[PDB]
């Protein structure tokens, strides 16, 4: 239907090239590895296990792999704790394909200091620029890993002035490279804005992803944002009533709706979670506990899958959404 169009490369995971063919049932976002602005400064107490992180983030591939998952987009941004040897290592011990991105958090949580000042001495959006495409096209650190997947995020009043400095420079590669543009919406707003904001600067709606789309359960907000052409991804399933976040059966009556006005080709799922965290491993209150009990990645293969199949969702339709979808968006 509607094909990506202009520049493109191969997509591009931690471990090299692949074939969109080989892109297979794929998360389009998730973190391995994930830590908020500030967990670096709590290295002390909060030091990074490598031998236990990839003992268990492996274990979590092999589980995947084990659902017939053969690919993960991990959206950590560039402050979050990405790390892309990192996730070479897991996806080299197990074979499970992995994508890292290139990208900011949002300005309510991420580490903003650098940029803005950047900013007010010169041209940021054009140093972002330049870090996005040689991430993208030449690697990241210089360890020849290359992002296949470009993040933006926004705030949930309005995607701000330092916000779109990224939201222009990532226009700008996605033009001149073809690579998807994944983002975060910040408590189910924006996502008509940014849809329109990219397309007006010439990113190929083909290729991009509006994010955390579940965070809104109005479905008229869904569908002016699929007005752009754009996908959007239901992809925090498992997260619920926790900063505010709806129920998956909320989640489920939306997407039903939309997979009912045929929406197919545009809809895809995932479960923004963290396999391994960053700083101190965090204590999960207890009233919190059911807010995050589905909150893992294999929560769409054993538990939304045959919910949407046995509520009269056909495995066409999950199929699109789960390898078709990702296979255009990304390969
Ligand atoms: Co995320």
């Amino acid at each position: 239907g509607l094909v990506p169009r202009g520049s493109h490369m191969t997509a591009q995971t931690v471990t090299g090239a692949v074939a969109a063919a080989q892109l297979g049932a794929t998360l389009p976002h998730e973190h391995v590895i994930f830590g908020y602005p500030g967990y670096a400064g709590d290295v002390t107490l909060g030091p990074f296990d490598h031998a236990a992180a990839l003992a268990s983030c492996t274990e979590t591939a092999r589980a995947l792999l084990a659902r017939g998952i053969q690919t993960v987009v991990d959206a950590t941004p560039n402050d979050c704790g990405r790390n892309p040897a990192f996730l070479r290592e897991v996806s080299e011990a197990t074979g499970l394909q992995i994508l890292c991105a290139t990208g900011f958090y949002y300005e309510g949580e991420g580490a903003t200091t650098y940029f803005k000042f950047r900013a007010s001495l010169g041209d940021a959006e054009s140093e972002i620029y330049e870090m996005m495409r040689t991430e993208v096209t030449e690697g990241i650190a210089g360890t020849g890993i290359r992002a296949g997947v470009i993040k933006l995020a926004s705030s949930r009043d309005a995607i701000t002035p330092y916000e779109q400095l990224f939201f222009r420079a990532a226009a700008r590669v996605q033009r001149e490279t073809g690579v998807p543009i994944i983002t975060h919406t910040q408590e189910g707003q924006q996502g008509p804005q940014q849809a329109e904001l990219l397309t007006s600067l010439g990113a190929d709606p083909a290729r991009i992803m509006i994010g955390h789309m579940d965070g809104n359960t109005d479905p008229a907000y869904h569908r002016e944002t699929l007005r752009h052409g754009v996908s959007i991804a239901f992809d925090a399933i498992g997260l619920q009533g926790m900063v505010g976040t709806p129920t998956d059966a909320e989640r489920l009556s939306v997407l039903t709706t939309l997979l009912g006005e045929g929406y197919a080709d545009r809809l895809l799922l995932s479960h923004d979670s963290i396999w391994h965290w960053l700083g101190r491993p965090p204590a999960i209150p207890e009233a919190a506990l059911p807010a995050v009990k589905d909150w893992h990645p294999l929560h769409i293969s054993d538990d939304i899958l045959p919910d949407l199949r046995r509520r009269g969702i056909t495995e066409e339709q999950v199929g699109q959404m789960t390898v078709g979808n990702p296979a255009r968006l990304f390969g």
